[PDB]
């Protein structure tokens, strides 16, 4: 076994990058152009920076926290909304407070309201919250676990888990039939 990472912040940060990054904890960083980031193994911290940009958390728990406002956005020019490749939405996070929204809008069993594309493709999360000037939050997923996710691992409460969890999914309710044929 010999290192030689090749990935991580310290190359190609203004332009289109394939960055690979090692089976331990990192910080990576995007920056300009389309880049293509694979965080691997290890708790890492992403950020995509300006363009739409490609990623991939791999194992541990991970933190998606973009960079600026101006990051995994949409404005009125168009949609510069990130891919994430495989987010796990029991141990990930993704922060959206310094950048979107602190306070989340509509949605049900404790999430944000979710989108597809069509019967395949790409699966959406948005924010229903946006600026004045029409600066909104969106992000894209093709993992397509649209259906498991929830705004508990989006984390705009500051990382404090004194409160959440709250849910009220249990129950049970019937109405039998009696068939005699
Ligand atoms: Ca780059
Ligand atoms: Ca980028
Ligand atoms: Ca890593
Ligand atoms: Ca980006
Ligand atoms: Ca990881
Ligand atoms: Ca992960």
């Amino acid at each position: 076994a010999d290192p030689g990472v090749e990935g991580t912040p310290v190359v190609g940060s203004d332009l289109d990058d394939e960055l690979h990054g090692t089976l331990g904890s990192e910080q990576i960083l995007g920056g300009g152009g389309a880049d293509q980031l694979y965080g691997y193994a290890g708790n890492d911290l992403l950020d995509g920076g300006a363009g739409r940009d490609k990623l991939s958390g791999g194992e541990g728990a991970d933190t998606f926290r973009f960079a600026l406002r101006e990051d995994s956005h949409r404005s009125p020019l168009g949609t510069f909304g990130d891919r994430i490749l495989d987010f796990d939405p029991s141990q990930d996070r993704i922060d959206v407070s310094a950048l979107g929204f602190s306070g989340l809008g509509n949605g049900y069993a404790g999430s944000l309201a979710v989108s597809v594309s069509d019967d395949g493709t790409r699966t959406y999360l948005k924010s229903y919250e946006a600026d004045a000037q029409g600066l909104s939050f969106e992000v894209a997923l093709e993992g397509d676990h649209a259906a498991a996710l929830s705004a508990d691992n989006i984390v705009f409460a500051a990382t404090d888990a004194a409160a959440a969890g709250e849910l009220g999914v249990i129950g049970a309710s019937g109405q039998p039939d009696d068939p005699t044929v």
